[PDB]
């Protein structure tokens, strides 16, 4: 439309959410994580299969609904940070077109891990350059383009800087609230942080991500009433659900939620060893981070 190259905090974001959604609980998930940080497509089961294909579409590698591999994607994604990568373009092209000999079949988690597990085996150091797979060169990524939010930094920090930029002192100059003044800069900041916590994208409003963050918080039973909320909410921006949350009977329980997905915001890989505690224990940990936390 044409395609748009991700970022690092894009590709971390994939990574982190894909490890959240198929990582085993219990004793396993040490064994899963341990194998998939060192980009290791194993053990051969289903757990990892779904965790390729969840990784494959996070990455726009895969689009699900041409249930297509998009080879012409990794040049885009080559071009719009070559200078920071230095990949080789011959590389490149190899990558490009391993991918369009790649057969989706059904586009099934084992369909596409079979697919896609030569071509991973061939281009792995590579893929990691092109989709910010490194430590180190993602590094270099956020040291280049310092208007991409930052490892440590929560969205919620990173939206109020670019909110407040003017002569007029920020809201959240104390530490943030709940207060609604509907100002431009709160409204401008409420989208930023909406958009980082994939509450709203292009397509607008994802009620189930909303959701997500109460059944975090083990309140799963309030569902039907966040649906509610959400529902009746009159107009369509993000500034406008947060006032409908707000001032709901799910006030304390939205900002318990969305406290901890500030948390959770600037610490990317937060849940994948740790779960919630209380209001109290997430104000504690946020402390040591770059948020937008009562000191
Ligand atoms: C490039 C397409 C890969 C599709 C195959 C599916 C998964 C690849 C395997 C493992 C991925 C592990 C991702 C771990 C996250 C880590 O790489 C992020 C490093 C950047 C950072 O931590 O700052």
């Amino acid at each position: 439309q044409p395609w748009k190259a991700l970022d690092a905090e894009q590709a971390l974001y994939v990574y982190k959410r894909c490890y959240e959604d198929h990582l085993p609980s219990g004793s396993d998930r040490k064994t899963y994580m341990t194998l998939w940080n060192a980009w290791r497509l194993e053990p051969n089961d289903a757990i990892t299969h779904c965790y390729a294909k969840c990784v494959l579409t996070g990455l726009q590698i895969y689009d699900p609904q041409e249930n297509a591999f998009k080879s012409d994607r990794i040049p885009v994604q080559y071009q719009a940070y070559k200078t920071i990568t230095q990949s080789k373009q011959k590389e490149v092209t190899e990558y490009q077109k391993a991918l369009a000999a790649a057969n989706a079949k059904s586009g099934s988690c084992v369909d596409l891990y079979n697919a896609y597990l030569p071509v991973h085996n061939r281009f792995v150091n590579l893929s990691r350059q092109l989709y910010h797979g490194t430590v180190e060169g993602a590094a270099k990524i956020y040291a280049a383009m310092p208007e991409i939010k930052q490892k440590g930094e929560s969205f919620h920090a990173y939206c109020e800087k670019r909110a407040w930029k003017g002569n007029k002192q920020s809201e959240w100059k104390n530490g943030r609230r709940y207060k609604l003044t509907g100002s431009p800069e709160l409204k401008d900041a409420i989208d930023c942080i909406f958009r980082g916590l994939r509450y709203m994208d292009d397509t607008g409003l994802k009620v189930d991500e909303i959701v997500r963050d109460f059944n975090l918080i083990n309140k799963s039973e309030l569902e039907p009433e966040v649906r509610s909320v959400l529902a009746s909410c009159k107009g369509s921006e993000a500034y406008d659900y947060y006032v409908c949350l707000v001032n709901s009977r799910l006030k304390q329980h939205f900002k318990n939620a969305f406290d901890f997905h500030e948390l959770r915001s600037a610490d990317y890989a937060y849940l994948l060893r740790k779960v919630y505690e209380n209001p109290e224990k997430v104000k504690e940990e946020m402390k040591k981070l770059n948020t937008t936390v009562h000191f």
